[PDB]
């Protein structure tokens, strides 16, 4: 695609996109073009508006495009093209990615006793309401726990809310505790949005007893 400004918009929240180089108020020679999950390729929106699109994306008096409540299907590309009073042409190019923050992750079905030297189901971490899916991961004593090594295995599951499209993630941790290890280890789970600069959410720890 072309060079664009990256926009991350939260689902359910309004979004205002500026049309650079447009006069402050009508009359304005400007045109918005968008290609999203709602469109068949490009769709043109004008200052006068009209039709079903007014509910979704509307041109404001200053020429900005306004979406009162962003949804998943609004992901895509938004372009404005405008001329000023001087006849100079100015283009605005936005890449819009949408997201939603899940609620705090939780550990369910956690074991209270582990036996060293054999595999143990430690617990199940669940995260509800994310977009995009993101990922779950486990930590032991404040350090990342890598699957498939050191007797550690993880199984993962992703489900989608039938109406909202938001993801629910589930992760089951199994460990084989080494002999002569910590009798009271501390495990925790965290959610990573994956989306740049978004912060992780962390579960409350679980502290099972380990039998030698
Ligand atoms: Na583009």
């Amino acid at each position: 695609g072309a060079m664009a400004q990256n926009i991350t918009a939260r689902i359910g929240e309004p979004l205002v996109l500026k049309c650079k180089g447009a006069p402050k108020k009508p009359p304005q020679r400007l045109e918005w073009k968008l290609n999203t999950g709602r469109t068949e390729a490009w769709k043109v929106l004008s200052p006068q508006g009209g039709g079903p699109w007014d509910s979704v994306a509307r041109v404001l008096p200053n020429g900005s495009l306004f979406l009162p409540a962003v949804g998943i299907q609004d992901e895509g590309i938004f372009r404005c093209q405008a001329m000023n009073r001087n006849g100079k042409e100015t283009k605005s190019n936005y890449r819009v990615r949408v997201y939603q923050i899940p609620g705090k992750p939780e550990i369910v079905d956690s074991a209270s006793e582990l036996t060293a030297g054999v595999p143990n189901k430690v617990g199940t971490c669940v995260s509800e309401g994310s977009y995009p899916a993101g990922t779950l991961s486990w930590h032991l004593d404040g350090k990342p726990l890598v699957p498939n090594e050191k007797g550690v295995s993880v199984k993962e599951q992703t489900r989608r809310h039938p109406e909202t499209g938001l993801f629910t993630l589930q992760s089951e941790l199994m460990v084989t505790p080494a002999r002569g290890g910590d009798p009271r280890p501390t495990f925790s789970c965290s959610f990573s949005p994956g989306l740049p600069r978004h912060r992780a959410l962390r579960t409350a720890p679980i502290q099972p007893r380990v039998w030698e």
